[PDB]
C-alpha cells in the first residue's frame, strides 16, 4: 500500500569485472516498482547488508522478499533483519528480466565499463513507463545510452 | 529551486573504527536540506565517487559545493564531475554541526557501534523539524536512540 512497505531483492551476475565489481544487488520497491541498483564484488550477506543499510537510512521496509540465495538465507542476514523488525520472505520478475536484458546490451563493445554506466541504467529504469501503468516509478516515489536503454524497455 | 539541484558535501571523522569504517561522507540537498550519510574507510576521492554514484543514480545535481578537502580537489574528482556535467564549487553549516553533535553523543558507551546506528541518525535528521521551517527534509523531498537524538536536535 505504501512505498518502502515491501522490498523484492535479488543478485544479478557475475558480469565482467568492472572497477573490481562483479555483481548487482537489485532492490525493487513493491508499491512503486522503483529500483535501486547496488554494485558489489560478491553476492554476499555482507555486501547485501552494506547496501541495505544505505537504503534503510531512508525508511525501514516491513517485508523483504528474496529467493533462496546464500546471501539471503544466512543467519547473519536473518539477525540483521530481526534487529530492524523486518519480516523476511523467501521463494517484479518482469522487472528483473528487463534489467538483465539492459545490462547485456550495454556490455557490448565495453564490458569493463558497466560500473560507470550503472547510474544511468537505474535512472532509465525509474523514469520509463511500464506497459499497464500511467506513471514512472520515480513519479510514484517522489509524488544515446539513454536511447539504447529505452529501445530495450519499449520494444 | 528544486530537490537535487545542488549538493553540499563534506567529511566527518575520523571516528573510532566501526566495522572498518572511520569516516562519514555528508551530502546535504540544497533545496530540501535532506541529508544522506555514507560511511567510508577513508576521506578519499574514490569513496566519495562510490557514494555519489549511488546517489546520482536517483538524479544528477547541477552543482556540488564542498570545502578544499583533498577528496574534493583532486583531478580524479574533477574528471568525475565533468563527465556528468556537474559544476564543482569550493570554499548547511548548522546542519553539519548538528550531525557532529549527534555522532559524539551516540559514541558514549558504544564507540565501535556507530556504523550500525548510522541509518537511525539519518532517519532522525530527515524526519525532524528545523527551527524556521514548517516541514521536515523528508516531507520536502517525497512530497530511546531516536529520543536521545531528538534531545540533541531540539534543545
Ligand atoms: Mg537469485
Ligand atoms: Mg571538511
Amino acid at each position: 500500500q505504501k512505498p518502502f512497505d515491501k522490498f523484492f531483492i535479488d543478485y544479478i551476475g557475475p558480469l565482467p569485472p568492472s572497477q573490481g565489481y562483479l555483481y548487482v544487488l537489485v532492490v525493487v520497491d513493491g508499491m512503486t516498482g522503483f529500483t535501486w541498483l547496488y554494485p558489489t564484488k560478491a553476492p554476499s550477506t555482507s555486501a547485501t547488508v552494506k547496501s541495505l543499510n544505505v537504503l534503510t537510512s531512508i525508511a525501514i521496509p516491513k517485508v523483504i522478499h528474496s529467493d533462496q540465495g546464500a546471501a539471503f538465507t544466512s543467519s547473519t542476514f536473518a539477525e540483521w533483519a530481526k534487529e530492524r523488525g523486518i519480516h523476511l520472505e523467501f521463494s517484479v520478475e518482469r522487472k528483473n528480466s528487463d534489467i538483465k536484458r539492459l545490462l547485456t546490451k550495454l556490455l557490448v563493445g565495453r564490458p569493463t565499463k558497466w560500473y560507470d554506466l550503472l547510474p544511468v541504467v537505474q535512472l532509465a529504469l525509474n523514469n520509463t513507463y511500464s506497459p499497464v501503468l500511467k506513471y514512472t516509478p520515480h513519479q510514484l516515489l517522489f509524488g544515446s545510452l539513454l536511447q539504447e536503454i529505452r529501445t530495450s524497455l519499449y520494444h
